[PDB]
RNA sequence: UGGCCGGCAUGGUCCCAGCCUCCUCGCUGGCGCCGGCUGGGCAACACCAUUGCACUCCGGUGGUGAAUGGGAC
């Protein structure tokens, strides 16, 4: 069952060869157009690789840069979005 | 040589260039032949595995089984 909208976009599919900080970089790139960004969370575990948490300070920012970036071609592969699970601790921190 | 030893071979010291490397990237490192013993670390790099929902850093294996010429005394 899909996701509920979120003030966090989780992505996946990722390149999984480029290095944390250039990747949370790049994504700012692409996605600040959107809104506010509190937050990437980059992780090249084995569990965490190949996805990232961009977190939008407002609901709407995430849910655009959902519809308008899905697919779009990163690093050679299409990106992959949907709306986080849960919140991120930093949205927590607040509402 | 990342630590360690054994065989053999080989006139010496400098100078310039080239080249090499996971473990002091460069001119007060190294760049004959052969065999065996062993430590560290995934930091980089490569390869394998991975499509994975976090907010705790954290999969695995591999490399030195490396690199030549010239010139002054
Ligand atoms: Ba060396
Ligand atoms: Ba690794």
């Amino acid at each position: 069952p899909e996701t509920r909208p979120n003030h966090t976009i989780y992505i996946n599919n990722l390149n999984e060869k480029i290095k944390k900080d250039e990747l949370k970089k790049s994504l700012h790139a692409i996605f600040s157009r959107f809104g506010q960004i509190l937050d990437i969370l980059v992780s090249r575990s084995l569990k965490m690789r190949g996805q990232a948490f961009v977190i939008f300070k407002e609901v709407s920012s995430a849910t655009n840069a959902l519809r308008s970036m899905q697919g779009f071609p990163f690093y050679d592969k299409p990106m992959r979005i949907q709306y986080a699970k849960t919140d991120s601790d930093i949205i927590a921190k607040m509402k």
